[PDB]
């Protein structure tokens, strides 16, 4: 009941469904689901509840936001998706990029995340510096996900499981390597690799390791490593919340 979703036209809803189908095909065919999940997350994760600035309002299309250091490489994702966007002028970029994130999780075998249309494209990007710093720890994660975005500790641990997709690139973040042996498969392997310690061929960031030493985060890592269904349930809830920060609040 925390949300009151806007009414959109039948034509808007039809465009969402047709765009979903085109996104499913493109993301699968080009093997770019991890990049598209990162696009949606960096679009949404800039929300700050105290000022109600940032969040999933289409501003990743803005070259000034693409130039943020944390967003290196997301210009590739924006350009890959633009041919589909041009077929759906009625849709906001805000909705379109969050739909891409939902589809990315779907096509890699993850949960079905609900999607509610109607986000506005806002003119001003957030200030640079809202997103989490991979070199920091649990206090920082709580400041960013908790105090800025308004999400819970469970949400932090479940959303970190998104690193079951993809990898770090030396020219983008500067880190290099994949978290899992199956970077195009959405499963609970991220938590299993965390628990087993470091191993050759795989990467862990300091922010990942912070989940192991924190007394509230660690039981959730244990849970998700043992129970993929529980991970999918909590991930679905957290991604839905993330994708709607600042949107349709009652
Ligand atoms: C918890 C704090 C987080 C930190 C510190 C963090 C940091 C990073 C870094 C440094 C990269 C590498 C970028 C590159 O070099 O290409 C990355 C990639 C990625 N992030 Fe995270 N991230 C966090 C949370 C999340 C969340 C919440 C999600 C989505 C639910 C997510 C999804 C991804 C994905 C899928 C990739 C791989 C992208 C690709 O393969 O192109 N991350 N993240
Ligand atoms: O998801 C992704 O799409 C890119 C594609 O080139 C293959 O791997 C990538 O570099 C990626 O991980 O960013
Ligand atoms: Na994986």
């Amino acid at each position: 009941m925390a949300k009151s979703y806007p009414t959109v036209s039948a034509e808007y809803s039809e465009a969402v469904e047709k765009a979903r189908q085109k996104l499913r095909a493109l993301i699968a065919e080009k093997s770019c689901a991890p990049l598209m999940l990162r696009l949606a997350w960096h679009s949404a994760g800039t929300f700050d509840v105290s000022s109600r600035t940032g969040g999933p309002f289409g501003t990743m299309k803005n070259p000034a936001e693409l130039a943020h250091g944390a967003n290196a490489g997301l210009d590739i994702a924006v350009r890959l998706l633009e041919p589909i966007k041009e077929e759906f002028p009625i849709l906001s970029y805000a909705d379109f990029y969050q739909l891409a994130g939902v589809v990315a999780v779907e096509v890699t075998g993850g949960p079905q995340i609900p999607f509610h249309p109607g986000r506005e494209d806002k003119p001003q990007p957030p200030p640079e510096g809202r997103l989490p710093d991979a070199t920091k720890g649990s206090d920082h994660l709580r400041q960013v996900f908790g105090k800025q975005m308004g999400l819970s500790d469970q949400d932090i641990v479940a959303l970190s499981g998104g690193h079951t997709l993809g990898r770090c690139h030396k020219e983008r973040s500067g880190f290099e390597g994949a978290w899992t042996s199956n970077p195009l498969v959405f499963d609970n392997s991220y938590f299993k690799e965390l628990l087993s310690g470091d191993k050759e061929g795989l990467l862990q960031l300091p922010s990942d390791k912070a989940l192991l030493s924190d007394p509230a985060f660690r039981p959730l890592v244990d849970k998700y490593a043992a129970d993929e269904k529980a991970f999918f349930e909590d991930y679905k809830e957290a991604h839905l919340k993330l994708s709607e920060l600042g949107f349709a609040d009652a």
